[PDB]
């Protein structure tokens, strides 16, 4: 039943029981609901929701980098098949010349 | 209640209670809350927060290391195949060349 019972509905009830014993409220700390405004976040609270969406940005680009050197290591494959195709290709046409 | 509930209306319910008993408040330690004032945070929580800050931006700059070096070996391949390619291009060209 937490959700239901909200701020609003505790200040009624601690103001019936005020009202029952201590007919007056806001003579002191208690605060109208009226003239309540949300707390302020602390900055310990933001930085680790900055440190949190850091680590989550590591983790994607860790993840990223993985997929980038597989792609690269496949790219330098593929260089060198053809590096070695033409290599070879040149090789014959040498010999082939210097044996004409 | 607590946000409602703040340093004011405690020290006015204090203060009754002390006014049920304790007539005088301001003799001793108590101090009205006109005259308060916030503490100075100490350096203890302040270089906490830095030390946060640093781990952070540490987080950040492992994130843009990983991908400039991400950047540098696509730099790197395209370089090495371009250069593949020109030395390929020459060694057909002297081959030509001697053969002629």
């Amino acid at each position: 039943l937490a959700p239901l019972f909200g701020l609003e509905q505790d200040r009624y009830m601690t103001a019936q029981i005020f009202e029952l014993m201590g007919i007056k409220d806001t003579h002191k700390y208690l605060l109208p609901l009226e003239q309540y405004q949300p707390p302020e976040p602390s900055p310990m609270e933001i930085l680790q929701l900055e440190m949190t969406k850091a680590q989550v940005e590591n983790v994607q680009a860790s993840s990223q980098k993985m997929i980038a050197d597989a792609f690269d290591q496949r790219e330098r494959t593929t260089f060198e098949q053809q590096k070695a195709a033409d290599e070879l290709s040149l090789r014959q046409e040498e010999l082939q010349f210097k044996q004409e």
